[PDB]
């Protein structure tokens, strides 16, 4: 079956015949959409058709589908399952993979760079202390003085669900937040638990506005250990605008490098529970939702009050103004510093040429419109236009529960 | 089969009940989401009925009574009888106000319930149609202090009957494409433009000309018609600070009033039903004003601002958007035209999807429409789950009547 997609500002019409490959679900049903919810131990029974799926797309991926050495892998994946219960990835497959999560992850704006993509192999880890120098080495190849690459960090696989390797982090790097007795937060209103987890195992809280906070890390089931990155590897752009001389008296900064931590990476029915992954920022993830969500930094008060708008009323449209003058603040900063980021404006229109190419050369391009859509000027970038088929390819980012939720303590 | 929706911000969850009495379907599957998608006889009848005057009975507290019952059998003779029937004023009035009720694309419907019905059951020509849209347009504007309305033309029968408005809204600016490759005027309406031009309309050739209306009566050919000028409320544009603004020439109507539409209420089909409120600012000035397929005026506005539009990441275009936003409000505020803007909306929205979620047990509702086109993430909608679900009586679309005509 196909299914058409069409663009309302450019008349084009695509076709997809890729969504015929999606097994997982959606939450959605022919009664419910639920396309704006957040959130909607295997057998050997289950995972042999999941390593058996896998292992043709790969092998049809390098055009050796149907050869000896597919025919081999195959019985040498179904024997190792049978006797060991699970089975190893080789290295080629482990880096396809991972590519094909990127590739696959449908609320992703950034995916015209999925096939640029360091894979670092950790699967010989075995301690926290071994998996704090891994991330170490990760965060200093990424950042690379502010040219960032992609990367991502493969930690040991799951076995029983009992001995999971976990950044109990949901970024490599993140400010603490800290909840006053008078009810005000200082930081990041977002980490404030995070943080109270991290000074609970022990950890010398600072107490300020932007404290990059410790890796807190679980190595094979037991109990996870505090680490400080080596404030040197951590790099920060103070923000400044590029007319408005008292923007930094405002005293902000952030960090260069988003490396998302939480997420579970499935590949032919594995479950990799730690694997970090870090690409570079767009422009409003920091100065629309980390600066002014009203759960977050908050700004906008402070910010509006400085440029003297009418605050009396909303229909002045002092929250939209100082929205866009902090937008052009983070941009300008991080250009100034030759921080890797991307407007707004140009990450959707290649999204948008990505998309085109993935229907003509894959079938499809799976992709969240809710998520695609950027937080600020929505309609005057070109995927607000776009018509989007959002389903569910593994490779894949999942998400998982918090580890302090169900981490079995040893003490 | 009990759900729970939570807002991002607040931390607030409510339960949804109400999507068990989901009727229509989605356009999604537990494979395929469709959620960005725009558009995705006797027997038939009775059941629909029934639900109708279940509810309705319902809702005036005399649910199971007498009433109720003999109404059922009423319509239910009528129906085997005459192979349709004819709702009670009672019943069309609390089915219109449900229609909006269940809008789920609607950020506006915390109103609901305060909407005037213009009962047009009796309408039979073209002019009759003339004349009651006229006072629909007159009653709705009220001197610019706007108030929502609704006129139902006579419902379907056979079919080939059909009552339709051809415009899409009552009121809207014509399209003119020219040797000159380019469009004059309003880009979304060059083909009923032309469609107004062949019926015999005289076109004044500007970028801001009133279009006629297009009305046909009992399936007969549609004819032509000018709303009086007088009765059509316009807004030229200002800006508060830019005194060059003005030289744009902008200028935009006051009565959103959607006439394309089709409703449903308990079974019966309602193809001509002109429904009426006020606009938020952002669809003007967002999507009229700067929509790349329609004024597409950013790049003019940004160069009189003169800023730097050699590089994406001056948010030149940001900015020029805030600023011609700022103009739409201001505009319609001084002139008293009833407006209002994204941010009170979203919050009014917020407020009503509780009382419905307190009330009625949910509020279906389409995230990606409900979240305005501008500045998303500042409006409380935007962390505001939503779960969308097709409820009856509704307004639906459906197809334009020129490709349906036969003449
Ligand atoms: C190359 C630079 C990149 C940019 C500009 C980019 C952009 C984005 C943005 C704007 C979001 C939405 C984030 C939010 O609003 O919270 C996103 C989500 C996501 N991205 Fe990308 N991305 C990039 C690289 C990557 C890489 C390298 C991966 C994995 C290898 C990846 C996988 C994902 C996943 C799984 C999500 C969804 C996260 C969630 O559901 O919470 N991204 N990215
Ligand atoms: C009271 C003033 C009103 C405001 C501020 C309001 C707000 C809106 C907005 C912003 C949209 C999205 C439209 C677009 O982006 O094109 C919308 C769509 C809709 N509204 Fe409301 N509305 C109001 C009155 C009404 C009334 C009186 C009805 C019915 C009686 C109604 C039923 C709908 C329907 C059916 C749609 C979807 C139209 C479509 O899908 O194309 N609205 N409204
Ligand atoms: C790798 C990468 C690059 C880039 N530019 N952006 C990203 C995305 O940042 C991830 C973001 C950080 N919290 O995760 C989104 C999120 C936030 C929240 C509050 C909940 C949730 N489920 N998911 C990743
Ligand atoms: C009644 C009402 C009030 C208000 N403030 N806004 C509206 C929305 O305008 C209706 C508009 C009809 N042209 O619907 C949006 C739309 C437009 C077009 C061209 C296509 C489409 N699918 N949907 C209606
Ligand atoms: C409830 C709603 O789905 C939620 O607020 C989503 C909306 N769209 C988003 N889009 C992005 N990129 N990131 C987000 O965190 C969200 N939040
Ligand atoms: C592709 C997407 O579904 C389409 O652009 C929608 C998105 N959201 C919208 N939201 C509103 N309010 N009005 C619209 O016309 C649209 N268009
Ligand atoms: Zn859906």
């Amino acid at each position: 079956r196909f299914l058409k997609v069409k663009n309302w500002e450019t008349d084009v019409v695509l076709t997809d015949t890729l969504h015929l490959k999606s097994t997982l679900e959606t939450g959605c049903t022919e009664h419910i959409c639920m396309g704006s919810i957040m959130l909607p131990v295997r057998t050997k029974d289950q995972l042999f058709p999941l390593a058996k799926e896998f292992l043709d797309q790969y092998y049809s991926s390098i055009k050796r589908f149907g050869s000896k050495a597919h025919m081999d892998r195959l019985e040498e994946v179904n024997k190792e399952i049978e006797s060991t219960s699970t089975y190893q990835l080789k290295d080629t497959e482990l880096i396809y993979g991972a590519k094909h999560a990127w590739r696959n992850a449908s609320r992703c704006v950034g995916r015209i760079q999925w096939s640029k993509l360091q894979v670092f192999d950790a699967r010989d880890c075995t301690t926290a202390h071994g998996m704090f120098n891994y991330i170490c080495n990760h965060v200093k190849y990424a950042t690379n003085k502010g040219n960032l690459r992609s990367a991502i960090t493969i930690f040991p696989q799951r076995t029983d669900g009992k001995h999971d390797f976990r950044v109990w982090n949901s970024q490599l790097i993140r400010y603490a937040g800290y909840k006053q007795p008078d009810g005000s937060t200082l930081g990041d209103p977002a980490n404030v638990q995070f943080t109270e987890i991290c000074i609970q195992q022990g950890w010398k809280a600072p107490r300020g506005r932007f404290d990059v906070l410790p890796l807190l890390l679980q190595a094979n089931g037991n109990d996870p250990e505090l680490f400080q990155i080596p404030p040197e590897l951590v790099l920060e752009v103070p923000i400044r605008h590029p007319k408005f001389d008292w923007f930094k008296d405002l005293g902000l900064k952030w960090y260069g490098l988003p490396a998302v931590s939480n997420m579970l990476l499935e590949i032919g029915g594995l479950e990799f529970s730690a694997c970090p992954f870090s690409g570079w920022y767009m422009g409003t993830e920091i100065g629309v939702r980390d600066y002014c969500d009203n759960s977050r930094y908050n700004i906008l008060e402070e910010v509006a009050k400085k440029m003297d708008l009418d605050m009396r009323k909303t229909s002045s449209l002092w929250k939209d103004q100082a929205l866009v003058e902090i937008n052009i603040a983070v941009l300008y900063s991080f250009q100034s510093d030759k921080v890797t980021i991307v407007d707004h404006h140009s990450a959707t229109e290649s999204f948008i040429k990505h998309m085109e190419n993935e229907y003509r050369c894959r079938g499809g391009c799976p992709a969240d419109w809710v998520w695609i859509v950027p937080p600020m000027s929505g309609s005057i970038t070109p995927v607000f236009h776009q018509e989007m088929l959002n389903y569910r390819l593994t490779p894949s980012f999942e998400y998982q529960p918090d580890p302090w939720n169900t981490h079995v303590w040893k003490g």
